[PDB]
């Protein structure tokens, strides 16, 4: 097999490998697809020693083999050994993009037109995801891929779940859904992250970061995150506190000194006022008052792009030991075997 930095065993269809970045359970390489005559991205996955790794791998494969959308990076091919006995790694082949938004924001200032088009595409893909009754649950700049003409695709469905709003409530300081800087305040207070509003919060964080090239809520550790959120939003209203029935969470908030809201136009003095109006609606403390994806698409900031007939939804929404998970991954990837069927 061809090797990179480890086995990267994708041949002979895929050749001339170059290291790019990293997935969760392995490295990402670009490669030349000798059949389609285009370069592609390939993610190496080694999940089978651990249930949780197997879960995340299987979840993504199940979701992406059903999803088809311009703003979601799909699965082009899956490479693995012909038998469960010989299967150790799994390689997922996807479109080769130019960069991710994390890397881009490290050095490039976005024009307002770029922010608008990027945000439109994030929400257009998110509309499709949410219409399938699925939550991405880890939206962040490094999961947003851009090609050379600034078309955007959402990556990594390994953390996704089927939405379950009726079972979303939990206790205080127990949940860790999403990546810290993009994590909604209710995750720390009373939410398992099973409602669509979790993703809208993350998109609001991404919008703020596109406006200034810095994370808006850069918590330095799990417990610091809520300090940053409340430092900008200010103290929650009585009505929003009354919506938090859990006593530990509500009394924690009641114990805090009053904090003023920081106006968005003072944080972002060069931003488009329509962008800040939408930002405010996405970064609303109360998840029931937070804007939903279809409302966000219809917001005046996005009026140059908004077209509900060109914002498709999913045809087939989702309704609901590692040894069996390995077997399930083997079965779910069978369609890509050369002599599959
Ligand atoms: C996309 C999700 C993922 O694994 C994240 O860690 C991303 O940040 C990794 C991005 C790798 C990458 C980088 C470039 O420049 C281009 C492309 O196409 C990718 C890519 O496709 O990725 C996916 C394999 C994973």
């Amino acid at each position: 097999p061809e090797m990179v930095r480890q086995v990267f065993d994708v041949g002979p269809r895929y050749t001339n490998l170059s290291y790019i970045g990293e997935g969760a359970y392995g490295m990402v390489c670009s490669a030349y697809d000798n059949l389609n005559k285009v370069r592609v991205a390939i993610k190496k996955i080694s999940p089978f020693e651990h249930q949780t790794y197997c879960q995340r791998t299987l979840r993504e494969i199940k979701i992406l083999l059903r999803f088809r959308h311009e703003n979601i990076i799909g699965i082009n091919d899956i490479i693995r050994a012909p038998t469960i006995e010989q299967m150790k790694d799994v390689y997922i082949v996807q479109d080769l993009m130019e960069t991710d938004l994390y890397k881009l924001l490290k050095t490039q200032h976005l024009s307002n037109d770029h922010i608008c088009y990027f945000l439109y595409q994030i929400l257009r893909g998110l509309k499709y995801i949410h219409s399938a009754n699925v939550l991405h649950r880890d939206l962040k700049p490094s999961n947003l891929l851009l090609n050379t003409t600034c078309d955007l695709k959402i990556c990594d469905f390994g953390l996704a779940r089927v939405a379950d709003p009726d079972h979303d409530h939990t206790g205080f300081l127990t949940e860790y859904v999403a990546t810290r800087w993009y994590r909604a305040p209710e995750i720390m207070l009373n939410s398992k992250g099973y409602t669509k509003s979790i993703d809208i919060w993350s998109v609001g964080c991404i919008l703020a970061e596109m406006l200034s090239n810095r994370p808006i809520f850069p918590g330095k550790h799990y417990l610091d995150q809520l300090n940053h959120i409340l430092g900008i939003l200010g103290s929650p209203s009585q009505e929003d506190l009354n919506c938090i029935i859990n006593l530990k969470a509500r009394n924690y908030l009641l114990s805090l000194p009053h904090k003023n809201k920081v106006p968005w136009n003072r944080l972002f003095p060069n931003a488009d006022s329509k962008a800040l109006d939408l930002l405010d609606k996405m970064l609303t403390f109360n998840p029931h008052k937070r804007i939903e994806v279809e409302q966000a698409l219809a917001h005046p900031y996005l009026e140059q792009y908004y077209d509900p007939s060109d914002e498709p939804i999913a045809e087939a929404p989702f309704k609901f030991p590692k040894e069996k998970l390995k077997e399930l991954i083997f079965e779910e990837t069978a369609r890509f075997q050369p002599g599959y069927r």
